């Protein structure tokens, strides 16, 4: 019942764009954090890659889940949370990240990016991730 990765990516044909990545790592220490960081974005990224915008993806892992939520114009986005992290919230978090992620810039401005900051973009999808730790948080 925690979410681990949250993101954003931008459909680049085969891989997955790394438009924006924020962690979550709680029980993974000073000895996990790192390789489950690379478990979770290298995940984020396939499933933008797997995920060809249109559709959602889940991504159901021995502890996890890898949401995903695509766009409705040309950058899509990926979540990933705990089995106890209810999808509908994820869906809310869906529309304000996607939403966030096309309004820091007009729509064609970004439309595929090709090059982002995912290490200081979105700072919403950010403290989004950080917030939404509970099944659901009901936006708070």
């Amino acid at each position: 019942m925690r979410i681990y990765y949250i993101g954003v990516f931008r459909s680049g044909g085969e891989k997955a764009l790394e438009l924006s990545e924020v962690k979550d790592l709680s029980q993974f220490g000073f000895f996990e954090r790192s390789s489950v960081g690379q478990f979770m974005t290298f995940f984020a990224e396939t499933v933008a890659s797997r995920t060809g915008a249109g559709e959602r993806q889940s991504i159901e892992e021995g502890n996890y889940i890898g949401h995903v939520y695509a766009r409705s114009e040309g950058i899509c986005g990926v979540l990933i949370t705990d089995k106890q992290y209810p999808v509908r919230p994820a869906y809310t978090l869906l529309n304000k990240i996607l939403d966030e992620y096309l309004v820091a810039h007009p729509k064609e401005e970004w439309a595929d990016v090709t090059e982002t900051n995912d290490a200081l973009k979105m700072k919403q999808l950010d403290t989004y991730i950080s917030k939404y730790q509970d099944p659901s948080q009901a936006d708070a």
